[PDB]
């Protein structure tokens, strides 16, 4: 750390998550940027195995809409994570509140997250905690998927896995989540891409939680999308979100049904 540091700035702050923070660093003569994970591995006793994790399923990655990992090094009990600077910042501050964001550029985000999560599950790997916080753009406003510290390895060679870790962000988790004590990883993130294409064209999340006990989550599945945040969304992406968004993940709609999608396929302006 003492040697990198001499050579590069770390400017600011980037972004602050449990593990710890992420430093934009510049070097002084290049002025090439990196990002730099910080984590201390002291705040949990399992931490040492769970970023050995997060490292290797970096080291598995390798997609124009996945952040790219450079490497790491540890310094004691420290951590740290060399990643690409996504100079365009969260997608969660290109979203307006209430409002959302203009339809072709919600569509062009949602078609690069399908990219990139199409990306993962094909080599077996489950992001968990896909949401506007953990999706990064570059320079050109490309999606990049980012954070992958609670992703893990739901298919081994040709052969799945069922997962069981009440995983994520409580607004973006997918009701069998609360119901099932074993479910299948890709319906949960397909569900996860339905909560930020909602937040994108509407600029609020429709719910706390999907639960019977959420009023909420009662009148989505009752159809009353004459409420908000449903009322703002046009009817193309909302017969979309309405075949996401389906409480029994064995029903709801797969990536590959997605891509045959109306909207998905719309020319907009
Ligand atoms: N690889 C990067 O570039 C990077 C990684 C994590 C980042 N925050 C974390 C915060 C917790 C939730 N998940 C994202 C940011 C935030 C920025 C940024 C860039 C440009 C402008 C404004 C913010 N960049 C990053």
């Amino acid at each position: 750390a003492v040697p990198f540091v001499e050579d590069w700035d770390l400017v600011q702050t980037l972004g602050e998550g449990a593990y710890g923070e992420v430093q934009l660093a510049v070097n002084r003569v290049t002025e090439e940027a990196v990002a730099v994970k910080i984590v201390d591995m002291k705040r949990a006793v399992d931490c040492p195995e769970n970023i050995k994790k997060e490292i290797c399923i970096n080291k598995m990655l390798n997609h124009e809409n996945v952040v790219k990992f450079y490497g790491h090094r540890r310094e004691g009990n420290i951590q740290y994570l060399f990643l690409e600077y996504c100079s365009g910042g969260e997608l969660f501050d290109r979203i307006e509140p209430d409002i959302g964001m203009p339809e072709p550029d919600a569509q062009r985000f949602f078609h690069q997250l399908m990219a990139g999560v199409v990306y993962l599950h094909g080599i077996g790997i489950t992001h968990r905690d896909i949401k506007p916080e953990n999706l990064l753009l570059d320079e050109r406003d490309n999606l990049k998927i980012s954070d992958f510290g609670l992703a893990t390895v739901f298919r081994y060679n040709n052969r799945e896995r069922l997962l069981n870790k009440m995983c994520g962000t409580l607004p973006y988790v997918a009701p069998e989540l609360l119901k099932r004590r074993e479910f299948h990883a890709e319906p949960v993130d397909v569900w996860s891409c339905g909560i930020v294409l909602t937040a994108m064209l509407a600029g609020e999340l429709p719910w706390d939680q999907p639960s019977d006990s959420c009023q909420e989550y009662s009148d989505w599945k009752e159809k009353k999308t004459y409420l908000n945040p449903w009322k703002k969304i046009d009817s193309a992406p909302l017969a979309l979100l309405h075949k996401i968004l389906v409480e029994n993940p064995s029903a709801r709609i797969t990536i590959p049904d997605i891509k045959k999608d109306r909207w998905y396929n719309k020319p907009l302006k």
